[PDB]
């Protein structure tokens, strides 16, 4: 989700961006395949 809907639909800025704006969080990524918005 958030961006990630696979490698179909893959908006890896729009997990980053969604990660990143959570307090905590100083990004995202699209992970196992594009499938999981992984935040770091």
């Amino acid at each position: 989700g958030f961006g990630c809907n696979g490698p179909w639909n893959e908006d890896d800025l729009r997990c980053h961006n969604h990660c990143k704006s959570i307090k905590g969080y100083k990004g995202g990524y699209c992970a196992k395949g594009g499938f999981v918005c992984k935040c770091y």
